[PDB]
C-alpha cells in the first residue's frame, strides 16, 4: 500500500511548523544563516533612494544570507542580525558512514547536527536513544513511533517512514542520500522558513534513463555545461554525481538526447 | 590603453603557483575544504570493489569535499583528511561595506580573510599597510606601491582593476568590487588551492534585453530560476542589484548585447 511521493511529502510538510525562535548574531557570523524577519530600510540609500527607499523591504524573511546581503545589512547600520535558530537534528544509527554523511547534509541544509552515534539492535536501547533524541532535538533521523506513513514509492529508499518529528531512514548510503534530498531537506527548510534553497537546471541527457511505472525514481547525474551524464550504478554513485533527476510514477523512463530538469546537490 | 579580460585573467593565473602546503583535519571539520592529493583506496568496497577497488583513485586532488565525499573517506578509513591550507587573503580598505562583503566572498571561495581595517589615503600608510599584508598573506586586496602587470581592463563595471605581486588593486564601489571578485579573485583563489568544479554554468532564456556595447566585457547581474534569467535593472554604489541577483551573465566585448527570448549562459554565485 505504498504512499505516492508527492502525497507523502505533503503529509510531512503539513505536520511541521516553522520555528519562531529568533536569535541575534554579529554580521561576520551571519553568513549562511536564515533571516528571521523582513528588514525595512529606516532611511534612504543620481537622485537617490535608488538602492532602497525608507520603508521598503531591503531583505525578505527567510533569505539565506550571502556576502552581498551582509554588505546591504551593514550599509543599513544593522550591527546584529535576527536569524532563525538552527533546528537541532538528532542522528541515530542502528547496527558506519551515514553518521557523517547526514551530519554534513544537515549542516549544509540549515540544521544543527546532534550526533548520538550508534545504537545496537535492542528495542530497549533504540527506544531510549530515540526518546532521548526526541526530547533534545527539533527533528530526529534514525537509520535502519506512530508513523503517519511507512513505505513510499521512491526508489531507492522505498521503506522510508515519518512520524512525530522523526524520519525512519534506510541503512544504505545512496538510499539515505535520496531520502534526505526528497524528504529531510524540504522538512528542514519549512522549519526555518528558508527561501530559494533549490536550483533547477535544464539538461540534455547523454544517456537513457531506465525506470518503471509505479516508482518515483531518484537518478544521480553529473551535470555540466547543459548536459547530464547518468551515473550507471555504493557511495561512488553519489561522489560521481552533482545533481539528481526525478522520474515520477507515471513516467516509464527517459531517452538519451531529450531535455529534462535536474536539481543540483 | 586597456587590457582585454581574458588576456588579463591568464596573466593573473599564470603568475600564481598552486600552494602545496597541506594540513590534516578530522572528517567532522573537512566539509568544503580542498583535498590536497589523490586518494587511492587501500580496500575493496554484485562483485567486490564495485564501489571502489584497491589501487584506484577514490577521490581526486582538488575535490571540494561534500557530505558524500566525507562518507567515502570514512569507508576508506581516513580519519584525518589531507586538505590544502587556506590561502590567507589580506583586506585593506582605503561607511564601509566592502570589508565584510569581501571577507565573506573569500570565505566562500577557499581563502582565510585577514582584516587590516581602513587606512588613510596616505601613501606612506598605504605602503606599510601593504608591506605588512604581503608579509603575512598569499594574496592581498586593497579597495579604494605595486609593480602591476596590468591596470585597467575592458570589464564593466570594475574597469580600473589592477594586479601585480599578489595584490589586486580593487574598486571602492560595492558592485564593481563584487564584479572584480568573480571575474578575477575567485579564479586566483581556486588556482592557489587547486580547486576543481567551483562554478556552475546553466542555460537560461532571457526575460529581458541585455544592452551592452562592443569594447566592453560586461558583468550582468541576473535572477536565475527555472530555466529563466531575469535581468536586474540598476562600478555602481547600488548593492541592491547584487542582492536581487543569484547569477551573472557575461557579455564578451565582441558582442553588442542580447535580446529578450534568447538563450544564454549564466554562472551561479
Amino acid at each position: 500500500r505504498l504512499t505516492p511521493y508527492e502525497e507523502a511529502l505533503s503529509i510531512v510538510l503539513n505536520d511541521l511548523k516553522e520555528i519562531e525562535e529568533v536569535e541575534y548574531v554579529p554580521l561576520k557570523d551571519a553568513l549562511g544563516r536564515v533571516l528571521a524577519e523582513d528588514i525595512v530600510a529606516s532611511y534612504d540609500l543620481s537622485f537617490a533612494g535608488e538602492d532602497v527607499k525608507k520603508g521598503d523591504i531591503a531583505l525578505k524573511k527567510g533569505t539565506i544570507l550571502r556576502p552581498q546581503d551582509l554588505a546591504l545589512l551593514k550599509a543599513l547600520g544593522i550591527r546584529k542580525v535576527p536569524v532563525k535558530v538552527k533546528p537541532k537534528v538528532g542522528i541515530i544509527i542502528t547496527g558506519d558512514t551515514n553518521s557523517i554523511m547526514l551530519s554534513a547534509l544537515v549542516e549544509r541544509y540549515f540544521g544543527e547536527p546532534i550526533l548520538y552515534g550508534v545504537v545496537p539492535d535492542n528495542e530497549d536501547l533504540i527506544r531510549s536513544a530515540l526518546e532521548k533524541a526526541k526530547r533534545e532535538c527539533d527533528l530526529v533521523l534514525i537509520t535502519g513511533v506512530n508513523l503517519l506513513f511507512h513505505g513510499t514509492t521512491i526508489r531507492p529508499g522505498r521503506p522510508i517512514g515519518y512520524g512525530e518529528r522523526v524520519f525512519v531512514m534506510s541503512g544504505y548510503p545512496v538510499a539515505v542520500f535520496t531520502q534526505f534530498h526528497l524528504f529531510v531537506k524540504h522538512a528542514l527548510a519549512k522549519l526555518v522558513g528558508a527561501k530559494d534553497y533549490e536550483v533547477k537546471v535544464r539538461a540534455v541527457l547523454e544517456d537513457d534513463v531506465p525506470s518503471q511505472l509505479g516508482r518515483y525514481e531518484f537518478v544521480r547525474v553529473m551535470y555540466r555545461d547543459g548536459k547530464a551524464k547518468v551515473i550507471k550504478k555504493i557511495i561512488s554513485s553519489l561522489v560521481q554525481s552533482n545533481a539528481y533527476l526525478v522520474v515520477p510514477e507515471d513516467v516509464e523512463g527517459y531517452r538519451r538526447g531529450e531535455e529534462v530538469w535536474v536539481t543540483l546537490y
